């Protein structure tokens, strides 16, 4: 006869989206345990008990007999509270129940990368569950139980320490936008036969991450055949060369230098530029000269390179650093990369050119979206947040309002002008942005791959008062082309349309507005 201590499970904190939609919830479950010593005196009830647990008669009997000398075994864990009381209703001697919790993720794969999961011991091992584990964790309680000589429980004596629940956490994510983004990125991956991808949506005024989705993904509620590669929150932890998607920042440096103005014309013939042993090449070569806007519309590597030689790498480096490329986001998401903005003491022409058109630096999709947000928010950068923001934070003017306005207009033309990225047009709205395509880095050697690509699009909308910024990255498309303006642009179009509608943003381009918007 003796008193034993028994744990009282604590409620882990609720994780919700920005509007209270549950993303991670501790749900009540019932574990059944048995005192084999008591069960051994009621052998005649076993077949009935075994059947009610869906276990084979002899296998169940073997279990109990092999543990006859023990005072405690688990019969089954994670029953619904109703099923547990169904078994306890049979009043089999030696069978007891205890209330426990199971962590459940109602959106499953849709937000697996951001939210993460807890392991068997209720510790966060990935994502937000890891990052806020101390905040979310409850502290389990304790109570005393009196047992007789045969381990039979005859009295609950007292609670020695109450359980304390963890705290609720509201993420910045809008689950509605997350569902839309998840579905459209998945469709694009499959249509394009791509290996992976990411999509980020950002509130340009508040810095809040409204959506963050990647492929491949996984179901955190059933991780039985989970492979490591599918667990990666690529938007935060994978870096890439952004290519021509950083040209707007090179252009901002030019415009801020005092040496360039939008009407200036750059000679780009014949669409290549030799600098020692290296050859800078333009993909499209149907122009001998281009104005500043045309350098972006036609995405001229040669054009931006000549501008970079004139203004110097330092001015470009400086803009990129200020908008957050290669810089710590301050988010503290587990595994998150800072990336790399190269800094030489002396900048050769080669490095100066490649920086300006987006190679030799590494960024994340989150950083790229953050930099576009600053541009969209009339040159004012606000800190990123993955938790709900109540008050608009004070921003930092990283690009002048005048320059940001001029670059916004250029990027609107990149989407809307003839020869532009027309697949990025958003019905009902004026949108602005820049596509990109990058050759992937060679496996097993230095240099770039001949037939493997990363497709990019980054932009914001609506042009008249930007509300959200979005980055789409698709890795190794193989079925319907590879250029960013063919692959990632239409994903931007569809997701931006949906997002703006879901957030009730009024259409600013009614000529192209669909029937449903022309009435509201
Ligand atoms: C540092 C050396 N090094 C590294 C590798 N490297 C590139 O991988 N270059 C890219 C490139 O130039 N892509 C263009 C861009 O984004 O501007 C295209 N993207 C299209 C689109 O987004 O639809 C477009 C607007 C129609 S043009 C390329 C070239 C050829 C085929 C695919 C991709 C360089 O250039 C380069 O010198
Ligand atoms: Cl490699
Ligand atoms: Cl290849």
């Amino acid at each position: 006869r003796s008193v034993r201590h028994i744990a009282i499970p604590a409620h882990r904190g609720l994780i919700t989206d920005r509007n209270g939609e549950p993303l991670a919830v501790s749900t009540p479950v019932t574990t059944l345990w048995a005192n084999p010593k008591e069960l051994m005196t009621a052998k005649e009830r076993w077949p009935q008990l075994a059947a009610a647990l869906g276990q084979d008669t002899k296998l169940f009997a073997d279990r109990i007999e092999q543990n006859a000398e023990r005072e405690f075994i688990y019969l089954v864990r994670g029953l619904t509270p109703e099923q547990g009381e169904g078994v306890i209703a049979l009043k089999v001697p030696g069978v007891y129940s205890i209330e426990e919790f199971r962590r459940f993720y109602p959106a499953g794969e849709v937000v697996a990368h951001a939210v993460g999961f807890t392991d068997v011991d209720d510790r966060g091992r990935e994502g937000i569950e890891l990052a806020f584990d101390e905040w979310l964790a409850g502290v389990p309680g304790k109570r005393q139980v009196l047992k007789d000589r045969r381990g039979r429980v005859i009295k609950d004596v007292q609670v020695t320490k109450n359980a304390k629940p963890g705290k609720t956490l509201a993420l910045s994510i809008d689950l509605r936008l997350q569902y839309l983004a998840h579905r459209e990125l998945r469709n694009a991956l499959l249509e394009n036969g791509a290996k992976a991808g990411s999509l980020v949506i950002m509130d340009v005024k508040t810095g809040e991450i409204l959506a963050m989705t990647n492929q491949p993904t996984y179901n955190p509620n059933n991780r039985r055949n989970l492979q490591p590669a599918a667990m990666r929150n690529r938007a935060m932890i994978d870096v890439f060369e952004p290519g021509s998607t950083v040209k707007p920042f090179s252009m901002s440096a030019a415009l801020a230098s005092g040496r360039w103005k939008p009407s200036d014309i750059v000679d780009v013939y014949p669409g290549t530029l030799q600098i020692g042993r290296y050859t800078i090449r333009d993909v499209s070569r149907n122009s001998r000269q281009l104005d500043l806007t045309g350098i972006l519309i036609k995405s001229s590597n040669v054009g931006i390179s000549k501008i970079a030689f004139d203004i110097g790498a330092e001015s470009i480096y400086s803009v990129m650093q200020q908008v957050g490329l290669g810089q710590d986001t301050g988010l503290g998401f587990p595994g998150e990369r800072v990336g790399n903005l190269p800094n030489h003491r002396k900048w050769p022409k080669a490095e100066t050119a490649t920086l300006a058109y987006g190679y030799g630096l590494s960024v994340t999709a989150i950083q790229l979206a953050h930099a576009y947000a600053a541009l969209a928010n009339d040159g004012k950068s606000v800190p990123l947040s993955m938790t709900r923001v109540d008050r608009v934070p004070d921003g930092v003017q990283v690009i002048s309002p005048e320059v940001a306005s001029t670059v916004q207009g250029m990027l609107q033309q990149v989407v809307e002008a003839q020869g532009g990225v027309f697949r990025a047009q958003v019905p009902g709205y004026h949108a602005a942005g820049k596509s990109g395509t990058a050759r992937k880095v060679s496996v097993g050697t230095k240099g770039y791959r001949e037939n493997a690509y990363r497709s990019l699009f980054a932009g914001f909308a609506p042009a008249t008062d930007p509300r959200i910024a979005m980055v789409v990255v698709i890795d190794e498309p193989s079925k319907a082309g590879y250029f960013g303006g063919l692959v990632s642009a239409p994903v931007f179009s569809k997701v931006m349309a949906g997002a703006l509608r879901l957030m009730n943003v009024p259409p600013d381009n009614l000529p192209t507005a669909t029937e449903q918007q022309q009435v509201n």
